[PDB]
């Protein structure tokens, strides 16, 4: 197959001479990743930059100093002084790395975006597009190059404390918006990454986000269909968009470390994809190989597996003596010379791509003045109200009108940390109320858009204050409940915002998915109040709430929108804007009945012989694509071209939509399919194709899809790409359409 | 390369199929293959006017004699009958069989914990509290009286043993299984089988019938917990754990296995001839005869939409190697497949190859020379006092004594006991489903006889000692029971008032009767008038005594703190709570141990064999891992009114290779007060593996009775070949490096000095 990136001999070129003069200790330096507390004495330690990068030659340093964000003249002259040191004793630039994941997470004063759990919720491409490429640029105001983002893992597991990083549960939408966050970073020339625009990196390869047991780094289980039709796909389409490294998923499936498996690391992504890319670590995980996992008996074979598997650089992150420990591989004939060679080229060949030989800096104070700007803001506001689901809305109560005395209350209601979520200034967010009190809570938003007089805050239920590891982020307690009722009562409308304070990664493990107690019974009571209430959900999880939603004329998912969620929010609530956004995963009833949307036939309740309108509405609380609008919106007119189709041809469908309400609005129009017979039993629906449009009151516009044959493939039995004879459904609204494939493709290829 | 037949060659045996095959007619041939429940054969009409069982001899003529239908399962009106009713049955479909057909009607029954559908017959646990006995013979001795009493209706089949692992807590099939480890369910299961069969089986006599392992295979992990939704199983545990226990009991000579009606990986295993023809019968050599299960081919196309039609069903089931279709309805099957024959979508070797395995097994029971027997006089102790001591005996070894504190058990004379709890007086709740109906929501109404908790309790301390009053009561099912999980509370004020009057509180509660897909549930939580009735309880003051009476592990973490003793009873059958009244009165010693993980939370489900990374602050270089925060309690808990010690572990050869038997040897003292049973378990971890490690694998167990004081030297034998495992590839491998062996808290460090790598598919 063609080269994911494009070839060019020029840069080759570059990178072999470069190789060539390099000694093996310049060589292993450059495979060695190490974080800024080994430089630092914020202040930075300059004997320590000579020594790391001058003495043990190392390659790249990631992450915020004092592991808390900073500003960017604060990285800056601290890159200022790693780039000097590498330039004059290696003569090969610095690869500095952030985590920049919802904006610039470890940047103060940069823009702050929903989390990509939210973007997906958009259905918007050229949005996500927009937020990355923002995040480009106030990235490279810092000096620095590269983020380690997007993340693209799939969200089947509700009690994953990382179900938030992703775009959502469905491979479509993970791998087309996972190309949206590749290009807005990148820009559209991998091979020559201007400074506005930044490297990307895939994370975590692959299969991370099905933990059987939904706990971070534990098995997955994953079976041979679904890791290469569903967990490689947004991978794969990703790659094909450029993208110039790949990060690899800390922990395990069918025993196997993904950090030591040389087949998916090496064969299925860099040799099946001829893909020429930089293949990092997850952070210590080599270091996990032995100590955790215990498939390596000491940190010298860890290092000779991750790298002969296909590893390019250790994220190692601490010990420069990761580099003698490779060269003793390579002294040793552990690793040969050509694998380290390889990864080297890799490295270089990135490092060229970003034009740090030629601009290892450059002019940060100057080129970024619309660094934090509120241009920059408006888009973040803007995906912050498109990712807002408005899940149920009885009795028109929203929008909000003049005159209504609102009461907010919940733990939810008056906190930054809350709306951010985890990976924002800190790594478990847990200090965004203290960092950054400038940006307006949904509380102050709300205040400000309805008037002080109109708006009265009592929680009834109070988070505490984060310890210094965020052992406590699930706690919370009662707080003048009867304050709050009394309150309640002399109000007009109740908007009550629960849901989760901020976690990240393993220190926010769970082990029930039911809403906190408290917060289950503050809903409780403040509905005896008689008051309508408005049920804000905010929250990295999608948390059990079947017993107050019942409750609650209006429910309103928010997710975790960040900075400007407040501001969106309350635009939402008074009817400036307009829902449009749609859930991007399965709201879950039940705590042990777990399902996805693209869940099997046998899965379903009642469902006759011949019909395909399948129910798992007893189990969902919402399902996936669930969202309502202010106005209304009728789809009709499905046409399917051509009806009667094989593998080589494209299907042009057209759906007409209008607005058939009384307001403005936007409407994510989502195209389905189902395989109505096959060799395996068929997903009950698969999300296809999606398009987003803007439409006045009474307007009708015909959308148009194209669909190519291949797309309604599947990986069959032996692992293999089918597409096979016989009949299949497309569905948009509740519209559908039936077409038939009028010959079976078997593909030999590992990807179609 | 060919391992020997799993069931020895009889060359006899093989003439006599043969033979029968060469004059067979076609339409003969599938009905062979056609198997039907009874109802086509029951007069519906008559037997509603009656409310006997009435059957239609012009249904039989019909059926048999005309679409030569070779084998007829289940309970008549789905519900126990005695044996009488069945042979009478029998014997008339026995007489068209063989006049019509000169081939014997194959008659199977789902025996599945004694005889589940034969009223007076002996209930033993279910397989789940069998797991928790560790004992080999008592598995051994329930099939065989089992056997006995289900010939004893003329019946010479039973669909068991089901050795399913149980791996997802909230499957409602999980107490049919021995548990979630491998190692007890491919040992208990060679235990069943043999009692079931006996010794030969190639002459299976007139006191044993033929067996059937299921349901092959991975049925119990589905993803989500609900019964027949997909599991996703990696490739390494499928074989190493899902497999093994069907090898195992395969190399014991089990006739016949019924299919796995679920999916895994997109594929229904009634499609798989990679599992079916290539794992099973042709890798294991097995002559043996494969049966779905209920109306699976239908749901081939019905269901799973991987077929689109009957016909096209029928074909993929029977060319992926399915000899008997419990269809099990429609005669029109024999129609289709032979449309299936004359149309070339299944060849003639497939048909010839499935009536060969069929009229094997009828002729390894006896059938032609023997289609009925004695039932009138041959089978004197038929639900016999002997057989009831047996099934007592193995509901006592069950029951896992979790918590003892303050010496609270065992009870004692002159204490004035209170029953509390929806549990406490219900032959239902300690039979569970599979018992004399499907559902086993009508057992009080069948079988009055058998005395509930309450009523064991009150003949053995005495009836002016023991008072129930149950302050939660589960309401009586509807036909369908789908009302298992209801319960109400009742009248709790004055069930507090008899606690304040009473010494000692035994509170009974867990679930009601389920089985199969009406049994599914949606969030593990004990029901909460159940922990709301616990705590009340509690205030008394007056010490608990937790009792667990449940097919699963429900959470009870909330509770579990109030109850000073806690006991898992599981599902113990009819002879369950004369087991329990004798345990607590200090007649018998608690040795039960649990077969599972008992999980704390609803979203942190584990089982014991769990990989390093899950382990909570384990360091590099140790092997003490620790999941306590996760568990409520580990499989193995269990304590006794006596305690027992463990010392000298001794492994020899402790340097080995994979051609080198290890003989282990632990010695086991009581160094308590009172004789007791203890099982005796012993571990493996490897210490470093290309595959990240399981933390621990059951590899043996034993079982010893000891005196007070009394030290026992315990031997036991593990093939270096058991510390093998399936590597990444699928293949198995013993790899070079130091193992520990853990008995009690002894272990033993050894080393393979040899990496073996497998090239066949099974060791
Ligand atoms: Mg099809
Ligand atoms: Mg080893
Ligand atoms: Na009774």
């Amino acid at each position: 197959v063609p080269p994911a990136l494009p070839y060019d001999a020029a840069l080759e070129s570059k990178v072999q001479q470069r190789l060539a003069r390099m000694t093996l200790d310049e060589k292993v330096g450059q495979m060695c990743q190490l974080t800024a507390d080994p430089l630092t004495d914020f202040t930075f330690d300059p004997k320590a930059i000579e020594r790391v990068v001058g003495q043990y030659k190392v390659g790249s340093i990631l992450n915020a100093p004092l592991t808390t964000a900073q500003t960017p003249e604060a990285y800056a002259r601290f890159i200022e002084a790693i780039q000097k040191v590498s330039m004059k004793q290696i003569g090969i630039p610095n690869l500095y790395g952030l985590d920049q994941n919802h904006g610039t997470t470890y940047t103060l004063g940069g823009t702050i975006f929903p989390q990509n759990i939210n973007l997906g919720a958009t259905f918007n491409r050229e949005l996500t597009r927009r937020s990355t490429e923002i995040c480009a640029y106030e990235t490279r105001a810092c000096l620095v190059p590269w983020t380690f983002n997007p993340t693209i893992d799939l969200a089947r597991h509700a009690a994953w404390p990382r179900f938030w990083e992703n775009f959502g549960e469905d491979t479509y939408v993970n791998a087309e918006l996972g190309r949206a966050a590749v290009l807005g970073y990148q820009g559209d020339n991998p091979n020559s990454i201007d400074r506005y625009h930044i490297a990307a990196c895939l994370k975590h390869y692959m299969a991370y986000g099905a933990p059987v047991s939904g706990r971070d780094r534990t098995p997955s289980s994953v079976s041979r269909s679904d890791m290469r039709e569903k967990h490689f796909e947004p991978f794969r389409a990703a790659v094909q968009s450029g993208v110039l490294s790949i990060m690899v998923n800390s922990g395990v499936d069918n025993g196997m470390p993904f950090h030591a498996n040389k087949q998916l690391l090496t064969d299925w992504l860099k040799r099946d994809l001829n893909w020429d890319g930089m293949l990092v670590t997850d952070w210590a995980d080599i270091d996990n190989l032995y100590k955790r996992d215990r498939v390596a008996n000491n940190k010298k074979e860890a290092i000779a597996m991750a790298i002969n598997a296909g590893i390019d650089m250790s994220m190692d992150p601490y010990d420069v003596g990761f580099t003698d420990l490779l060269k003793q591989c390579v002294n040793e004939g552990l690793v040969p010379m050509s694998r380290i060679d390889d990864a080297v080229s890799r490295i270089l060949r990135m490092k060229f791509r970003l034009g740090l030989f030629d601009a290892p800096t450059w002019n940060w104070r100057r080129d970024y003045p619309l660094f934090g700007s509120a241009q920059h803001a408006d888009v973040a506001r803007q995906s912050a109200e498109e990712s807002m689901v408005l899940l149920k809305n009885e009795g028109q109560l929203l929008p909000l009108r003049a005159g209504q005395k609102i009461l907010l209350a919940g733990p939810n209601a008056n906190s930054l940390r809350a709306l951010n979520g985890g990976w924002t200034y800190t790594w478990q967010g847990h200090r965004t109320d203290e960092l950054a009190p400038q940006y307006k809570t949904i509380y102050e938003a709300m205040a400000e858009r309805f008037g002080q007089d109109k708006v009265t805050l009592s929680q009834g239920v109070v988070y505490p204050k984060a310890d210094e590891a965020n052992s406590n982020w699930a706690a919370d307690s009662m707080a003048d409940l009867a304050a709050t009722l009394r309150a309640a009562q002399a109000a007009d409308v109740i908007v009550a915002c629960v849901g989760e304070n901020s976690y990240c990664e393993t220190p926010g493990n769970l082990t029930d998915l039911h809403l906190s107690p408290n917060q289950r019974t503050l809903v409780k009571e403040l509905a005896k109040t008689g008051k309508p209430i408005v049920l804000v959900l905010s929250e990295g999880r999608p948390r059990l709430v079947g017993d107050i939603e019942p409750l609650a004329q209006s429910v309103v998912n928010i997710m975790l929108p960040g900075n400007h969620g407040g501001e969106a929010l309350a635009r939402l609530l008074a009817g400036d804007a307009n829902f449009s956004g749609r859930l991007p995963f399965t709201y879950p009833r039940f705590a042990n009945a777990l399902t996805t949307y693209d869940y099997k036939p046998m899965e379903s309740v009642g469902t006759m012989e011949g019909n395909y309108n399948y129910d798992a509405q007893v189990y969902v609380q919402w399902p996936f694509g669930a969202g309502v609008s202010y106005t209304d919106f009728a789809y009709s007119n499905l046409r399917v071209s051509p009806a009667q189709f094989a593998v080589s041809d494209t299907l042009t469908v057209q759906i007409d939509v209008q607005n058939i309400g009384q307001r403005v609005g936007k409407e994510a129009v989502l195209l389905y399919s189902h395989d109505l017979a096959a060799s395996s039993t068929p997903d009950v629906r698969r999300l296809r194709a999606f398009d987003k449009i803007e439409l006045q009151p009474g307007e009708k516009r015909t959308v148009t899809l194209r669909l190519p044959a291949a797309d309604l493939a599947f990986v069959g039995y032996d692992g293999k790409w089918r597409l096979e004879a016989g009949d299949f459904l497309l569905f948009a609204g509740n519209q559908q359409q039936r077409i038939s494939c009028t010959a079976t493709h078997l593909w030999t290829t590992p990807n179609r």
